[PDB]
């Protein structure tokens, strides 16, 4: 069905292109802050910086790409899509590969050109001190949480008192979830970012979280909006057949 | 009636959900500046990124629960809202409960996540230095009579010129007061989001002015935007039947 | 006419309340970073705090108000309304008084809950060092012009393109002109603003350029929107017959 | 055809004048930190202000004039809408020699107002330590592709979806660029705004970075949105024809 399908592939490639930005975008702000690398200076990271540059490239991208893939950008946001049966198990499977290998291509990209940077982390995600598993997993599942609740709130279509811009929204809800989470673990809050800076600085450690926490936040989003405030008034059989159908 | 409806229910476990994630998240936004616990740094509080975290949180929040329980997320708001006559006494009452139930959760998981802070408040109001109980009043005032007004002029239903998104309005007053008070006591400004904190740390010095101050500034929000500005030409005897009615 | 109307006078207290909230707001939100009192450290005003504080409270108080009294709140505004033949001379002038005795209202008051700070200029507009008072008169005419020349675009009532929220775009001006203008002269940029604070310290060095630069600033904004960029096609005489009838 | 319609002309002499306001206002928020010049201080640019400034400087100018010029103040964005088939040749070339002309007169006045800064670059775009024409020439590659791709996406007048405020969204766009790239090279992004800087300060070392690399960014971003995500489903040589036509 979907496999043979021109527009599929044409939102798998935009899905590819705009996390790719993303990630490049987002991290080479993040970076900023160490340059000049010849000036000795003790500065210090602005968190609204980075969080606003997170924001603004999910808000911008949103714009570009809501209309052909519907923005995702994100694995944890795709799979909450998955669990809200809105999107295909074979759309989510395509989508989470092109954003995987379109943040491993950006962060490869940015190494090029931030090589000068002396020890240069590229903006891994990685618990700070005194915070252990728990602590930075909880606050992953909390701003993964928020997320993915304003994505499936966002994107309902069966309001009619939505107004202002969606994209916004959702770079609003991604600044937000930076705001909080760069002091603590750098705010990971999407698989493919953290995976693609873990395979090109081949440092793996507490990854885990990064994948485990976000997947929970989504899981629980979907759970509250769709069985707690908002309930659909439809059959599980057919909201499970668009897991094989698309549609 | 409404005690009898899934819909109220449905709208009391959003605002206290919603309420929950606000404080969460704008608390543990303004308690990320101690981190690392290891690093010994002069780091300073940044109010840009408290106020946008408070702000951002709640724009996502309202976006996600409008349509299901009206956004309140604030018991002077909400006190507010009951004086307008535009909700019931039984559905205020359970808003503010739920509010204040969801604020010490918060509160109490993330002081749970950041028990490595020595000496945490958990980003609890109080008096700063320079400013006492009169002038804290005043501002506390002040910055929730200006969101009062925004909540009441953006929820007229009588007004066509609307444009943009809501949600980001009110998001755009909560940062507005935060810019306006974290200075001055740290903009309470949420009766449930200070008392939630004074209840998880046990200090509850001066914590009359944010519990005082905030339902004056509402109670003269709704005076002006009812009696002064735009008075609505409907009997007085129908809006208190509101209380009892609910529609 | 207009002075037996009801809705005029709403108009202008509405007016006159909103100038009151935003001068008190953003002028202590400007004062902000020199608390807490007793704690001595070199703390630097943020311009991105005091901007956003200004723009944020220039955005709520028009989503407030923009049905009640068009949202001028600025007498450099308001007078370029008048020339672009929008609003009557009469309204005009009680704006401008309004708006006036709002400003210093609140900058009293602000200096009554602000009384402990040393030295406390109350947010006076003054130029800076190395400024003279040519290139803060040109400064200060540049953010006028510009605030008054997205003000027209936007209330054109000819657009059907127009998207968002005009408040937001008011207020994104107000905070621009802001970030232009803080280290230069403290952005003025309201005569108001700038004339409620040299009432309240007795002190009028180079309050004439707060004064004679945002009128030349509207007027060249006023003059470039209507007869160089979209010209209206209507006689000048019924246009100067609205001063007389304010229709 | 177009250089005898009244409107085209106004359009030019819109697109000259918002640049100019464009690069005065930014480039003076830019140079505000070094201010005052009696006080010695380490003062520290601020880039959330420098990147707010150019943000709610392209977004309150295209509010002004998008019904008049379309609001491009930037030369790879005309070259761009000129790739896509929007703009004739002629209106792109007389865009470009407006927005070159009036980035000058809008550096020279700055620098006339900033005389007393000594040693002042007037914001000249320069590669930072540690980066090369390389690295910096990548930054500006991807930061002006996002811009237009945004800009593309925005105006494309085949969505229906779309909400919000378009200069609103462009601002963002510009703002996230300078988050980008002003840590590397300062984000020139704007063949105009780094022209007339380079011409007023009498430098063009390594200035051919800022003329090539947008112009790389606008034609890479105008391939991929026309030809891989959203192709147009009409004849090259009609799309051609609008060159000469301008329709
Ligand atoms: C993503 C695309 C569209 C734009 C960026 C690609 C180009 C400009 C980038 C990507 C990889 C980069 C290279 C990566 C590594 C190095 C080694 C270093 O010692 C000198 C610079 C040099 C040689 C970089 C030059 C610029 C470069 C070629
Ligand atoms: C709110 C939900 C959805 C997510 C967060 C809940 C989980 C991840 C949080 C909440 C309370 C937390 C615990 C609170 C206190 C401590 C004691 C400390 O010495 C080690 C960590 C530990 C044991 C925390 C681990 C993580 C934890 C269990
Ligand atoms: C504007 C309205 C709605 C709210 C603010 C008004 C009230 C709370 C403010 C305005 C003026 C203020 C007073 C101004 C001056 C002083 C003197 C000082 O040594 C002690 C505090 C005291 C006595 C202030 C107490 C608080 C005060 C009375
Ligand atoms: C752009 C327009 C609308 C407003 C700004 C124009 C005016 C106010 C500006 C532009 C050029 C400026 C002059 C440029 C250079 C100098 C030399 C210096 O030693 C004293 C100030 C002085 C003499 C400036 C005074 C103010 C000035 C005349």
């Amino acid at each position: 069905s979907e496999f043979k399908k021109k527009l599929f592939w044409r939102a798998v490639v935009a899905e590819f292109l705009a996390t790719t930005l993303f990630v490049f975008i987002s991290i080479g702000s993040a970076l900023g802050f160490k340059y000049p690398v010849g000036n000795n200076q003790t500065a210090v990271q602005d968190n609204v910086k980075v969080s606003l540059a997170f924001g603004l490239s999910i808000a911008t991208l949103a714009q570009s790409v809501g209309h052909i893939s519907g923005a995702h950008l994100n694995p944890a946001v795709t799979l909450g899509l998955l669990l809200s049966c809105q999107i295909s198990i074979f759309r989510a499977l395509m989508y989470i590969i092109a954003q995987c290998v379109g943040a491993i291509v950006a962060t490869a990209i940015l190494s090029g050109i931030t090589s000068s940077l002396t020890g240069n982390s590229l903006g891994r995600n990685d618990l700070a001190d005194g915070v252990n598993s728990g602590q930075g997993l909880g606050i992953e599942i909390i701003g993964t949480l928020q997320l993915v609740l304003c994505v499936l709130a966002t994107t309902d279509r069966r309001r009619r008192d939505l107004g202002g811009s969606a994209p916004l929204a959702i770079g609003l809800s991604v600044a937000l979830g930076h705001l909080l989470a760069i002091d603590y673990t750098g705010c990971g809050i999407n698989p493919a970012r953290s995976f693609g800076s873990a395979v090109i600085t081949h440092n793996f450690s507490n990854h885990w979280i990064f994948w485990v926490g976000p997947f929970i936040g989504g899981a629980l989003a979907v759970l509250i909006y769709d069985f707690i405030l908002a309930p659909r008034s439809s059959d599980l059989t057919d909201r499970v057949k668009v897991w094989t159908s698309g549609q």
